[PDB]
C-alpha cells in the first residue's frame, strides 16, 4: 500500500520509472518507504540496542542528559520520553552532544556514527525528491535537522487508543525507523480521508512530507497528515531525523516550481515564525498554512 | 538470567574464566546464551525476512515443499508449522533441500548460507563445552543434525497458553534464533524450581543442552525442560539447530568424565533406539533416560 522507494535504483533512464514512482508517492500521499539506503544492517542493530540502553537507564543519568548543549538532550514526560538533538546537521553540535552524554562510551560513540549516517541519508533523500521535480544544484546539507529518540511507555491501559494525536511535521522531510515489533504509525491517505498503517518493514526507512515541504514545492509535495496508535502493551522506541528548513530560514518555492497552471500558492516566509504559528494558533496538521497563502 | 557467553572471549588463559562460565552454565542450567558467534548482521537481517518469505507462501507452494528430500520439507499443522532438514550437517542434503525448495531463489540462497552457518556455530559451540570439560581432539563436525524453521500462528485467543509443551530435546544441543518480538521461551531454571523466560535478545542465540548432552557428558550437562508460552497475539517465527548425536548413532560417555566421584551412569544405547524409547513411553522431559541406567 505505501510504496516502496530504491534509493540506488532511483536516478535517470532504468532509474527513471522510480524517480517517476517517488514524485508520485510524495505528491499523493506524502510518505513513502526507503529501501537501498546503504546504512548498514550492523550499524542498524547496534543502534538497536544503544537507544534501548540510553531509555534503560537510571532515572537520574537520564536527567542528567537534560539540556546538555543549548536545548537539546533527555526530555522527560505522558507515556513518552526522547532525547532530541538540534542542530543535527552542524558536526560541532553531534560532537559535543555525544561527548556530553551521560551514557558509555560504545553507547556515545554508536550514537554519533547513526545520527551522522541518517543526516547523509535525510540529504540524500531531499536531493533525489527535488530532482523528481526537475530541480538540480540544490543543495540541502547544511539545512538545520533535528535528531530524536524516542520511547513510548505502552501500558496495558493504552492499547487501542491513539499513542500520538494527528499532526504534520512543520519541517521539509522527516526519516523514520520505527520500531520493528511495534509498528503504530498511520498516515491519512489524502485520496480516501482513511487512515492507512505504515506497518513495520525491518531495515527500511518510512520518508514523510512536512509543512515546510508542501510549501518550497509550491503545493507538489503533501504534508502528510499522521498518528501512532498503541497496538501492543510493550514500550514502542524509535528514530527519526528530521530535515527542517534552509540554513538561512527563508522558505520560498523555487522559481520553476511556479507554473502558470499552479501559480505561486504561499508567501515567503521564516521557518522559525512558522512554527512560532503553529504554536499560538495550536493549528498542528498544516491548518496554519492556510494563513500564509500568497 | 540466563548466563551469556561470548564465543570468542571463551578458550584459553584470557578466556579461561569465560569457558568455565560455560560449563557452569550448562551443569547448573543446560542453557546459555551466545554472543561472539560471528554470524553476520546482514545474513541474520537478509534469513528474518526468508523465513518469513517462506511462511507466507500460498498452501499450494508449501505442500509442494513436504518431502522434498526424503523425511523433510513443509509440515502442515494446530498452530505449528514448520520446514525441517536433515540431515543438515550434510552438505548433500543441504544442496538438494535449498535446490527444491519451491521458493525464489534468492530465499533458497539465503536459507542455504544460514543451515550452513548455524551448522559451523553448533560444531563450535559443542568443541567448546567439550574443551569445558577437559575433552580435546573431539569432532562433532560430521554428526547428523537437524534444521527447523518454525511458526506458531498465534492469535487473540491463544494468549495465555502454551505455546509448546514442558520438555527436553532428545540430542546433544540446540541453538535457537528466537523471534525478537515474540518471546515465550521458559526453562526450568535448576536453582529456582519455576520455570523463567528467555526473552529474546537481538542477535544472540540461546543454546540448550539435551538428553544426549546429559547421557554423553556422564551426567554432567544438565539436560534443560523448556517450554513455550504464548505471550503475544502475533506469530511467533524461529530457527533451530539440533546437533543430535555421533554418525556411527552410539552414545556412549567418554572415559575422563567418569571418576571415582561421578561412577559411569548410563549404559551405552543408540540415538535412534532413545528417539523410538521417547515416542513410545511418552516421556519426553528425559524421564526415559532413567531407563537407560548403568
Ligand atoms: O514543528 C515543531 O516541531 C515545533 C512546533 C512549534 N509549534 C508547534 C505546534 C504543534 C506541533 C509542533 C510545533
Ligand atoms: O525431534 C524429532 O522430530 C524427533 C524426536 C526426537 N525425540 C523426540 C521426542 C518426542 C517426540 C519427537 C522426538
Ligand atoms: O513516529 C514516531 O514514533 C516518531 C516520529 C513522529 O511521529 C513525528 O513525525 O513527529
Ligand atoms: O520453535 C521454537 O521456538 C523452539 C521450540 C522448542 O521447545 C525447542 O527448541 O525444541
Amino acid at each position: 500500500e505505501i510504496p516502496a522507494i530504491d534509493l540506488r535504483l532511483a536516478g535517470g533512464g532504468g532509474g527513471a520509472e522510480e524517480t517517476a514512482r517517488l514524485r508520485d508517492a510524495c505528491a499523493r500521499l506524502g510518505c513513502f518507504r526507503v529501501s537501498g539506503h546503504g546504512v548498514p544492517p550492523g550499524l542498524q542493530a547496534e543502534m538497536k540496542a544503544a537507544v534501548r540502553a540510553l531509555f534503560d537507564l537510571p532515572d537520574d543519568a537520564k536527567r542528567r542528559n537534560a539540556d546538555i548543549i543549548p536545548g537539546s538532550g533527555y526530555v522527560p514526560p505522558p507515556l513518552y520520553e526522547a532525547f532530541g538533538l538540534c542542530d543535527a546537521a552542524a558536526p560541532a553540535d553531534v560532537d559535543a552532544f555525544c561527548a556530553r552524554l551521560d551514557a558509555p562510551p560504545h553507547v556515545r560513540e554508536t550514537v554519533k556514527a547513526y545520527a551522522e549516517r541518517m543526516h547523509s541519508l535525510i540529504v540524500d533523500v531531499a536531493g533525489k525528491v527535488a530532482a523528481s521535480l526537475g530541480l538540480h544544484g540544490a543543495s540541502f546539507q547544511d539545512w538545520p535537522c533535528q535528531f530524536r529518540m524516542n520511547r513510548y511507555n505502552y501500558t496495558q491501559d493504552s492499547v487501542g487508543s491513539p499513542g500520538v494525536q494527528v499532526h504534520t511535521d512543520s519541517g521539509f522531510l522527516t526519516v523514520l525507523q520505527e520500531d520493528e515489533c511495534v509498528g503504530g504509525l498511520e498516515v491519512l491517505d489524502p485520496a480516501a480521508g482513511e487512515f492507512v498503517p505504515v506497518d513495520p518493514l525491518p531495515g527500511s526507512f518510512v520518508v514523510n512530507v512536512g509543512d515546510v515541504g508542501q510549501a518550497w514545492s509550491n503545493g507538489r509535495l503533501h504534508n502528510v497528515k499522521h498518528r501512532v496508535q498503541c497496538v501492543a502493551a510493550v514500550p514502542r522506541v524509535s528514530i527519526a531525523m528530521f530535515l527542517l528548513a534552509p540554513k538561512d530560514d527563508t522558505v520560498s518555492a523555487p522559481g520553476e516550481l511556479v507554473d502558470g497552471e499552479h501559480p505561486r500558492r504561499y508567501r515567503e516566509f521564516k521557518y522559525d515564525d512558522y512554527r512560532r504559528l503553529r504554536l499560538s494558533t495550536g493549528e498542528r496538521a498544516g491548518e496554519a498554512l492556510a494563513r500564509l497563502a500568497a
